[PDB]
């Protein structure tokens, strides 16, 4: 046999000593709650698999958010349902309201508490210092919580964290491309949205883990203390790995994928090339270095490696000097 197994090296066994019920998604029986509480009020947005409504709830008259799904590949209906219902009351995880049927496309619709956000190309422009990594700490408490639930996100993206900054409240959204990890168990690399995909996605590795969450945050975090969006900014899947060597070097990919006895697809061979791994001080620059520190930098280099055995897990995250600064509540 070719590659090289691995496991996550924390949470490793949680689902394994869960009830069957709590991860086998598949059995579990939906409780449907009454659409006529419910009001559409404005389109907000239509993704890949859904459309996305704000609404208002019609018996308590609180405002709230209506996803309308469209089953083609109906397996992840269930699987998003049972993993928001697991995750539901964790901090800064979107709350799942309700479950309807709609009566107009015949299928669920999901009812999400409201959270009031501003653009991110307009939000992560105005960010200070102190802010980042507030924002950024209340992004690894929702990661953590659903990594000790057994649960990967696997498409953290500045779209996917809802943010209140009046209120300075912060929600982790969308959770239709989450699962259960299964030590060994081998998953779908077309997932997560390009500039935000880990090398493990890149190179093809299908037995992935939680880590894959955190090479994400790693992208998001370069982008806001750099001010350079997206950081990695890949014409296309290919490219998107020749983007990242040109800043990580050739070296440690070759290494990664010879520690997983691993094959790079052969279309590489013309495209790679030969790259140093850069500094990271040569992306500072006098519009972005008041967001930059010596933390900051020693973080993000933890965040963003190859290995995704050797990248900091969310615990460890929150455990960095980057955070000393930030006032905990209470
Ligand atoms: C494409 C997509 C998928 N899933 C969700 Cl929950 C959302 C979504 N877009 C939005 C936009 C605003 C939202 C506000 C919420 O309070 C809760 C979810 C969303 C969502």
């Amino acid at each position: 046999s070719g590659p090289v197994p691995s496991r996550a090296r924390v949470y490793t066994d949680v689902n394994t000593h869960r009830p069957r019920e709590y991860w086998d998604y598949e059995s579990h029986v939906v409780e449907w709650g009454n659409q006529d509480d419910y009001q559409l009020v404005r389109k907000l947005g239509r993704g890949k698999y859904s459309e996305v409504f704000e609404a208002i709830n019609i018996t308590n008259n609180e405002k709230v958010v209506v996803k309308i799904l469209k089953p083609v590949k109906k397996k992840k209906i269930k699987r998003e349902i049972k993993i928001l219902e697991n995750l539901r009351g964790g901090p800064n995880i979107i709350t799942l309201a309700d479950i309807v049927k709609d009566p107009v496309s015949r299928t669920p619709a999901l009812v999400f508490e409201h959270v009031n956000n501003t653009d991110f190309k307009q939000l992560y422009q105005t960010l200070t210092d102190y802010d980042i990594r507030f924002y950024m700490y209340e992004i690894l408490k929702a990661l953590d919580y659903c990594h000790s639930m057994g649960i990967m996100h696997r498409d953290v993206k500045p779209h996917n964290v809802m943010i209140d900054h009046e209120h300075r409240k912060l929600r982790l959204i969308d959770w239709g491309l989450a699962e259960f990890y299964h030590p060994g168990q081998e998953y779908n690399v077309r997932v997560a949205s390009r500039y935000f995909k880990g090398p493990e996605l890149l190179v093809d590795y299908q037995m992935y883990d939680y880590s894959l969450d955190m090479w994400s945050l790693g992208c998001m975090l370069a982008s806001m203390i750099f001010r350079k969006e997206p950081f990695f900014h890949g014409h296309d899947n290919y490219d998107q790995l020749v983007r990242i060597a040109k800043v990580l070097g050739t070296e440690d990919l070759y290494d990664y994928i010879d520690k997983y006895n691993i094959e790079l697809d052969p279309r590489f061979n013309d495209i790679l090339g030969r790259h140093s791994r850069k500094r990271w001080e040569r992306f500072v620059h006098s519009e972005n270095q008041h967001l930059v520190s010596p933390e900051a930098l020693d973080f993000l280099d933890k965040l963003l490696r190859y290995d995704h055995q050797s990248r900091l897990t969310a615990r460890e995250a929150m455990e960095h000097p980057y955070f000393y600064t930030v006032v905990k509540d209470q």
